[PDB]
């Protein structure tokens, strides 16, 4: 066969991340891909923490030199308590949150880089025709008949949901000011991500499957209204660019799995977060932390593994302690409280103060780990 | 290998009647199938549309010739607010609405035609051993080793859920004189298809997984008298005749599936539907489209057939807005309506005259090409 | 006697006023997506009215209610 | 190839059950197998039933000399209505309900057994690779291309849910004095089963998937306070000794499948039951029940074999009434029933005597063939 120290299935963004990052570790990397300059219908809002692993691989400049879109500033409400909170890190010395980054730049930039390394080869467009999982070797194969061997194997960006995320390109009447924007309504929450244009955002508006299916479905004037009116008419009238696309939020109960010689990386980039658009930035941080703990025993056994699939399955009740937690939030921000906050009785509110918290959650410089 | 324009994985009703169809075309088609004379346990309501297909398609005379039960008259009414709609074609020159169908029958009959067809041929029992998606054949495999390649691939019958449905023929007391019945009970419904037997009925009851399974292994005088109460004794007593089956009804939030020389047709077949017994009716229509488009540049990229995948998530976004809209209906035919009827001051009501946009839907005469 | 049959009137209107009220609720509830997309394909079963402006009109003007005189 | 009258997929306790068993009848059993001493993190509760069948099959006296957890007594509550029912068979001259059994134990025993018997050979670690169903034999092929053909192929112990079961071991100030304990808290259920420490339960707590995830990240200092309120304090402070580990549950709305020379046995192991560790006798009783009908025509046919569906179906029926039967008795033992009694007016209460229903039902000892 040929051998490697790691195969990767499935290299998309969070693999190749893990490619060009487990490097310079003394382990041979094999990478299996089972298969325009417009703005792209898929986008992620990747953080500060994201950017420390882009920039350490060395790729951040590049999709800087192609396309990004700053925003240092957030706005999020809810249509029904009125409640809402807004914060900055020009606040606390910060010039960006994050970016938005559109997923086919910065797949096809990992890749890029990906040849550019010789410890990476890459294996495409290549299906799995078997794998027998040995004591040692991963002893997996090709469609191909091509014989392939590995210490670990790792799968990610694919390889149950509540809501679908309906996403699309969305011209506004009043510019978005590059602030990432989110209104809650019932079980409906729909955000705007600042994009290059000065009045273009990406949107990602989570819904039940039933309604992201009626919504994608609606004549177009119909959606630019509907759209705008549960957006509180934010940014004033409302016009559908591209296509609208739905896909289920693959969230919210997994995100790691270890096994005897196999590790998975949950499809980050679509699942489930509280800031819109970063979900992939949870996949980043797997890697991160993947990477950080493969360059030392063995690699594959699943003893050094499983403590690293404490901390993940911790990561991911973490983000789902944190939805619950901006909903508390929201339903507090009533006439009630503000009676009581005027008359000095409040017990329980938000603390101060949360601008700063909800920076280093945003930003996702906690998550890290240095180095 | 064999080479094919078109291979037809899971030949049931759906694919075969793709089969004839997508034929006079200049497009050869292999079909893959990988696997009595009394009342079969399984049904569908072939309406109006359908039978324009298989009219077309040349095998209507057939089946007729076997089994057949016309309704022209059906009744939709609601347990819990009393507020019921009845209708029929006769009211609008029509003979009948469509035709109670056995499926064996229905495939059985579209098997014949297909081998009476020569650029159709029938493989069979054969499944999947490898598919190796090319960028100008399937280059897909069987598991005797043939290997096979095709143009374009199209799954159908087969190859997520809420409700159950629990089928079964049914004795009653009282005639049901053609008429399609259905009555909504809290979040069960129960629906009679009238068979050949002037006494007899094929139901579908749509019901909770839970709920479906107690039915199924309740005793059958219990299930006698539950199924009949639940109908309000519309027919009167009521006697189980065949077992008691349940299948998971594969609605809602699909039906259409696009990709790279791939296209996926729903299993219409066991997908939920406002009209009892009509979900196949759904994929008869994704076929005719499908038959309509295929018929042209090369059959296979997934550019000239996202477009059509648009038409179908519309269709099934169309079927969950009629159902919401059919217990609206219900929910408001209460008893101030009643009072503000008789006043003149009612804002929103049943509309002039929905009986004839209730038929245009029973008989399905829009969804058509035409052709 | 000649006053109950006044009465059945009244408690009359009153049940109007009710099943008025319970009447807008329903109609905004009703005024959904789901609904747009069906309007738009032909298969409302159940909707505002033709054309309920005027009977809004009537109804604001109270312009029913009257005796006359 | 090699020739077997029975292939079993996936040899854990329920399908060795079947080997041990399915045996002294003719039959030559292949069994397929894809793949310490402290207290095991996974444990079963096995009833009367079950050990009629281990006792019968030759293995009870093995698990017995390693360690087993005699229960007579069980508590079963809810802190809601604050109803609860208690019972024992020694208040009918039983010695035991059932026992604590830790499943590595079991399943390693039953292994044992297996080799120790001749009519069947154990096939690890062995995947499949190919599996082509004939009408006379099943012709499976294994990953190392060595062929297989039986006449009936069955699978169990894993080859939808609602809840997730987070167990654990667990340290209790207060001896559980080998009392099954289990309380009712919402959509929460929290069980203690006893272990041969005097004062060590392995729990098992039924919880939302997003509930189960947060308990099982949270703090230990945290969850040892978390878990003994739930429990009403029952037993005192706790203090988690094992790790905390979450497994969806399987139940509830299947546990078997019948198929053209194909049976399945639901993993009744990870399924949920009215009696907190009991999922496994289901199974248990799934395949005696499958010894008794398969020795003795074919062993194949899936018509003599749809009937053993409808048992098992049934039994699975039986398992939802009763989950929802014991709810309805502790929602309705509040004051006003309490006033009632009093007062001679009930109409509706819990029986005389469920006690003894309740034991016959723990024990299990309806269920069996008797045989």
């Amino acid at each position: 066969m040929q051998s490697f120290d790691v195969v990767i299935a499935g290299g998309g963004m969070v693999g190749l991340a893990l490619a060009c990052g487990l490097q310079g570790s003394g382990l041979r990397i094999a990478v299996l891909e089972k298969q325009g300059k417009g703005h792209a219908l898929r986008v992620s809002a990747i953080n500060a923490a994201s950017e420390c692993l882009l920039r350490h691989i060395g790729v951040w400049e590049n999709l800087v030199a192609q396309r990004v879109s700053p925003y240092n500033d957030m706005q999020v409400w809810d249509k029904d308590s009125f409640g809402k909170i807004s914060f900055s890190g020009e606040e606390f010395g910060f010039s960006h949150l994050g970016h938005i980054i559109e997923n086919p730049v910065i797949q096809q930039v990992l890749w890029q880089r990906a040849s550019q390394l010789s410890d990476i080869t890459l294996l495409s467009p290549t299906s799995l025709k078997q794998v027998a999982w040995g004591e040692n070797e991963a002893f997996i194969t090709l469609q191909d008949d091509s014989m392939l061997t590995a210490r670990l194997v790792v799968g990610a960006d694919g390889a149950d949901y509540g809501h679908h995320a309906l996403v699309a390109n969305i011209r506004t009447e009043h510019p978005h000011q590059s602030v990432a924007r989110q209104a809650f309504h019932g079980d409906g929450i729909l955000a705007f991500l600042p994009l290059d244009d000065p009045h273009l955002c990406s949107i990602v508006w989570s819904l039940s499957p039933e309604q992201a299916l009626v919504m994608q479905s609606l004549p177009v004037e119909e959606f630019n209204r509907q759209v705008a009116m549960a957006f509180d008419m934010r940014l004033g009238l409302c016009e559908l660019e591209s296509e609208r696309q739905t896909f289920p939020l693959m969230g919210r109960y997994a995100r790691s799995f270890a096994a005897h010689r196999l590790v998975l990386v949950g499809d980050a980039a679509h699942t489930i977060h509280p800031l819109a658009g970063q979900g992939v930035n949870l996949g980043f941080m797997d890697v991160a932390e993947l990477i950080a703990e493969l360059k030392r025993k063995d690699i594959g056994q699943h003893l050094y593994l499983r403590r690293y699939e404490r901390r993940r399955k911790h990561s991911a009740a973490v983000m789902l302690a944190s939805m619950q937690g901006f909903r508390e939030l929201f339903d507090g921000d009533n006439p009630a409280k503000k009676l009581l906050r005027d008359v000095g009785l409040v017990l329980a509110d938000k603390l101060p103060g949360i601008k700063p918290t909800l920076v280093r959650q945003a930003m996702g410089l906690h998550d890290l780990p240095d180095w």
